């Protein structure tokens, strides 16, 4: 006894962005399915969210939604909220790093950003008509990364996913409700929700008022809730001016469309990004004298400017424009994404870069990332002070360090050119940060750097080499990992024999008694052992049996793969385990290493923990 | 109570491909690791290989391998051979379509064949010096694929993988033993009617071994193929290709960039990117007047002196010694039959061999492997019919002589020789371009291929679409991840939201399957079929009226296919699949993921003599 199914309405949202001499693209959308309660038959039915919740998110771009799913993969109740009536329908952001990809596919989402719009391999660079460079790019080793390269998949597409993942755990976002106001009892320990917010339905009218735990706030380069805070913005406005234009591009350019930069010394730069759909985005260089005007800066008055970077090569319109826009370059970084642990901010709240680095949604994602796990913990009390310290520090800092380098965006050898020297230079001292790879978080109590091991680095991004999850199936060793609630143990173990069997015995040993760190900060609730054994499987399930610990609570793996080379590469060799002395290395949960030990040392995470996790004991 | 972990024995095995003026590389290997029972110590300890087996399969390639790991996985106890000391040091074939990628996934071997090396989605055709082309190419549309492109991932990489992988089983490859013959007493019934006699060539110990089937992936000379009274025709052009893998500099606008290189007075060229910096080029070369074809005059450097005649004005120069060379001639052909009284079978080169250039011998004989393993493997529980592996043979012959067709229409402009070469290969791209990243193999009507009209777009005979689906509420993946394992046919019951009409069609469905003589019980159960109901609403509510279908709860496995609707921002499974609301659907598919047949929630009676076509029926346990 259930009504029949109806296939959802679409709805050709018109374009907002100026036009061309063709028009301005429509943008398919379904406003039943994405626009949370601002519709006629909303996409969870009978929606009635608490008016106490854990906690409540005010802004539901890329940054809060995604905060949203970390948030409700780990049981924590939640209310998002945004004041647009629907989602972003075309422009902004448009594609993700390899880093980010990995985000989304530690969270169960992989498949919906790959292979959504086109893939990024390679760079090109002209200068005055001229091909200077042509080249392989944005490349993550294949025996320590599954993602290479960038891939298209725009901020619509990326909003669209998230809501339907908040949708498949019956949360909708409140549209259109901004958050007036709120207060902080920052005097009251009996209190458990000392935070209230007004919420102002602007379609309806009704006011509300929500109590919660924690406040997230996500609501962009203006945040009302970092207004509010004794925290400044800080930052220089460049008044450096871009135009952007995404459409369907007719060339005899002989590289379309490949990622990279046209130089014309005479008019100023321009940057290609391919995109989905036969487009081409185009940023290009804008300065106007005769202070900057936007009047007489259209899609087509660009694209005359565009035809002359791109001398002898000619340009012309084949659609009517997707989006366009003029962007003024203005990098700023709050003095501080924490409040007393209680009001939090992230993504365009915290830093605002310039739209070329395309940082905000990739940094943005990622902050919701390393905030959502940390916040998680502290939502069942586990968490001391230091966590959430941390989550302000790792992020300021990376946040800062996007600001330099995209500060320097803008000694030769005889035969070579000026500008494009600089740039292979630069794409060599910074290019694996802007696929994020090398995202570096200094020593914090998270961040206990060890010799341990040669090679895995505390506040270093855990490497990821094939390894076998069972007999049948071969894949990556991040898929082993636990949930966003848990730390992954993993246990290298040699093949088990020679010396380390007795370590490994110790070691089994010391785990089971109710006085060791597993069981010291609540076991398998927030702990997932992985023993990665490098021998067959026959070979190792055999061996792991005679560690009745490690046995019973450890999921083996086997570390199957060919020696490091050209064509292998196994974890012991990635991580630089010694197989004499063997190594627990813990990762945290957002794929991070966190320290690492020696089995004979495993009493060593004891202290580690000790700095920033309470004791507490599995359920 | 256990030796410590020794790190194994580095070999660089010196290279035997001609040298240029710098050299051939030599080639990494791990003989411990790879060459199975021909070494010190293997990676298998005290491999015991039985003297009866269900299957035994001569050659180790990529077709063996495959074959291997297909039945290890149903639990066939198989041994395998090889004549050869160790597996292939370089060379051969360099990549993988989509679909071959689709087929190692399935497997369960999908990380060790994606990001191996370089990725092609590009083309670019260059003539007289001019460039015509430069595309997007070899796309495959993301709302039903997950791989696109082409993935440079060589034979080396592939037995290397394939070997881990039966290493893992337990399984060695026995090098280097020779099948030097084998008996089949077709006159009696015995379980064992094949007897294999094998010779190792390293320390001359005869062995006779007893096996319910052969497998024949013994390569282009197949001793087992010339056996049979089976033929195998086909012409040899006495074209020939000059083919070298090697670090190459140059100054050619797009190096290095998947496509052609055209020069009218000498012929052309065919680019193939490589890992680790390298590039690989196909060059024609031309047998004088009147003389033979003169292998002799043609080395690494000879064949770099006609690149740059054919690439011209831009230039070529070696950076590093050769990685590896040879001269093929082109000879395309099929055998006239690839099996033999449904006890012998052949897969791979001794069924069909190609133009190297179209690259067709790895990805068909990958797909030969997986097409025939999981029929194998039912003939040897029992269940399979003769028509089953009558339909290996039609399947992958028809495809052989496809295969066949398409390079002897790409293969006459190129020896040959607004522009009318440009225009003929663009015309060639858009008509076999999917056939050749394996998306368009296409499999006739037989007993395990009925169309239906059911469904307005999934078809018998061809590839299931893999759209995007939610498996859990967390978990947003392809509908392939809820597919059965390779001993089961995956019975796709597309329920749209439980409501409206259809409630009361799958109400009748549920009591109808729960009965014993039902298609799903009568032919094995939970043995031979998994079932996977598709219910386009939102997990809490779907996982609610899923409650309410006492056998489907009981027995099925629930997905959620909660995309948007199909356009350029999303696809649902059933608009995909082409499933009607009021009617739903019953979409098999076959373990190989070839769509096998469709019918609509009240028909679902319409199986039962579909399954009768080629199965005998089963009880499960
Ligand atoms: C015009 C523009 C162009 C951009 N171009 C690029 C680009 O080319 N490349 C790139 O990488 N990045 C670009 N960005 C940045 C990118 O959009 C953001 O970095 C990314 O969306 C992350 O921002 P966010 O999720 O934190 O918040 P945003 O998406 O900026 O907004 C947060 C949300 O909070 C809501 N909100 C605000 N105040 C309230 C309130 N009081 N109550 C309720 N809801 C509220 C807003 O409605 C908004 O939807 C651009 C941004 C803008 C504005
Ligand atoms: C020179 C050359 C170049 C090629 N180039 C390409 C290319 O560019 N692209 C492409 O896609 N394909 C190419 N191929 C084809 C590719 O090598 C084959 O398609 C692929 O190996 C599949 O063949 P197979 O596994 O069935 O047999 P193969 O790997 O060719 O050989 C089967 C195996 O059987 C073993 N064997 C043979 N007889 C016996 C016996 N009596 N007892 C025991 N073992 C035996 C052999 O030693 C060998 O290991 C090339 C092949 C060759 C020979």
């Amino acid at each position: 006894n259930f009504e029949g199914y109806v296939e959802p309405e679409l709805f050709e949202r018109p374009g907002t962005s100026l036009p061309n001499k063709l028009g301005v693209m429509p943008q398919l959308t379904w406003p039943n399915v994405l626009n949370g309660t601002n519709c006629e038959k909303p996409a969870v039915p009978n929606y009635k969210p608490p008016s106490k919740v854990d906690v409540i998110i005010i802004g539901a771009g890329p940054v809060g939604l995604t905060t949203a799913a970390c948030l409700l993969r780990q049981g924590i109740t939640v209310r998002i909220l945004d004041r647009s009536p629907h989602p972003l329908p075309v422009g902004r952001a448009d594609g993700l790093q390899p880093r980010s990809m990995e985000v989304f596919d530690l969270l169960g989402l992989g498949e919906e950003v790959y292979h959504v719009g086109i893939r990024v391999e390679h760079t090109t660079v002209y200068k005055d008509g001229k091909q200077h460079i042509f080249a392989e790019s944005h490349q993550a080793p294949g025996n320590e990364a599954h993602y290479t390269g960038l891939h298209a998949c725009t901020q619509t597409e990326v909003e669209h996913l998230l809501i339907r993942d908040l949708i498949r755990h019956d949360i909708l976002v409140e549209r259109p409700c901004t958050a007036t106001s709120y207060t902080f009892d920052e005097e009251a320990a009996s209190v458990t929700h000392p935070i209230t917010v007004n919420i102002t339905n602007e379609a309806t009218g009704a006011e509300e008022v929500v109590t919660a735990r924690f406040l997230v706030g996500s609501d962009g380069a203006h945040s009302m809730i970092r207004k509010s805070l004794p925290i400044e913005f800080p930052g220089v406005k460049t008044d450096l001016h871009w135009g952007i234009v995404d459409a369907v591009i007719n060339s005899d350019f002989p590289h379309r469309w490949t990622f990279g930069t046209v130089l014309n010394s005479e008019y100023g730069g321009c940057l290609i990004i391919p995109r989905e759909r036969n487009m081409v985005r185009l940023y290009v260089q804008l300065r106007a004298e005769p202070a900057f005007d936007h009047s007489k800066w259209g899609p087509e008055e660009i694209l005359v400017i565009l035809n002359k970077v791109f001398a002898p090569y000619t340009l012309s319109y084949a659609e009517p424009v997707d989006w366009y826009t003029i962007l003024t370059i203005n990098e700023r970084v709050a003095t501080s994404f924490t409040y007393k642990d209680r009001i939090f901010l992230a993504g365009d709240s915290c830093h605002v870069h310039s739209a070329k680095g395309a940082f905000g949604m990739n940094t943005g994602v990622m902050d919701a990332h390393n905030l959502a796990w940390k916040l998680a913990m502290l939502c069942r009390g586990i968490a001391k002070p230091s966590l959430l310290a941390s989550y302000d520090v790792e992020r300021r800092e990376n946040a800062l360090r996007a600001v330099a380098t995209s500060a320097r965006y803008l000694v030769v050898p005889p035969g070579e050119d000026k500008d494009v020297f600089y740039f292979k230079k630069f794409v060599g001292q910074v290019g694996r940060f802007l696929i994020g790879l090398d995202v570096d978080y200094a020593e914090n109590a998270l961040n206990k750097l060890s010799p341990a091991v040669s090679r895995a680095r505390a506040g270093y991004r855990a490497s990821n080499p094939r390894v076998a999850l069972s007999r049948s199936h071969s894949g990556r060793l991040y898929h082993s990992f636990g949930h966003l609630g848990q730390f992954t143990l993993l246990v290298f173990a040699s093949n088990m024999g020679g010396a380390l069997n007795a370590k490994l015995h110790a070691l089994d040993s010391y785990l089971a008694g109710p006085s060791s760190f597993y069981h010291a900060y609540g076991g398998a609730d927030t702990f997932k052992i992985v023993v990665v054994v490098r021998a067959t499987p026959s070979q190792a399930d055999q061996r792991v049996k005679t560690f009745p610990f490690l046995s019973k609570a450890g999921h083996t793996v086997y570390d199957d793969q060919l020696p490091l080379s050209h064509f292998g590469g196994d974890a012991h060799a990635l991580y630089g385990v010694s197989h004499e002395e063997g190594a627990i290395v813990v990762v945290r949960p957002d794929s991070w290493i966190g320290t690492s030990s020696t089995i004979s040392d495993a009493r060593s995470l004891e202290s580690y923990f000790d700095g920033f996790l309470f004791k507490s004991t599995e359920g």
